[PDB]
């Protein structure tokens, strides 16, 4: 018997940065009981329409609003237990936890009717979560 394991690292490839900013000073981060308890593959966004209220009030407090409150979803695969309606449960699960951190220094800043787009945005990333992987079972089981 023999143990012979696997790894790109392993095999000491030869590598290819491209980038500039290495070799460039700028900004940092600075937290290490911080980040020891990170690591999050939070979503990200760049182009299509985010909430698309349809209005101008809507889309322009939202815009001005990004801020007042988180717009995606903290991810955690790592669980064993699993459930279709505690599914979007974990979408809000991380981001309540993190939501009062971030309040946590003010306490109340948002608008009230922030609160009403608030809920939007945090319902769009919970329903779309649930979705994707549904993408999945749908191909491979299209009942």
């Amino acid at each position: 018997s023999g143990l012979v394991p696997r790894g790109s690292h392993m095999s000491n490839k030869p590598s290819k940065p491209k980038t500039n900013m290495k070799h460039v000073a700028g900004a940092a981060a600075a937290g290490a009981v911080v980040g020891g308890l990170g690591g999050y593959m939070l979503g990200s966004v760049m182009s299509r329409p985010l909430i698309h209220f349809g209005n101008d009030y809507e889309d322009r407090y939202y815009r001005e609003n990004m801020y007042r409150y988180p717009n995606q979803v903290y991810y955690r695969p790592v669980d064993q237990y699993s459930n279709q309606n505690n599914f979007v449960h974990d979408c809000v699960n991380i981001t309540v936890k993190q939501h009062t951190v971030t309040t946590t220094t003010k306490g109340e800043n948002f608008t009230e009717t922030d609160i009403k787009i608030m809920e939007r945005v945090v319902e769009q990333m919970c329903i779309t979560q649930y979705q994707r992987e549904s993408q999945a079972y749908y191909q491979r089981g299209a009942s």
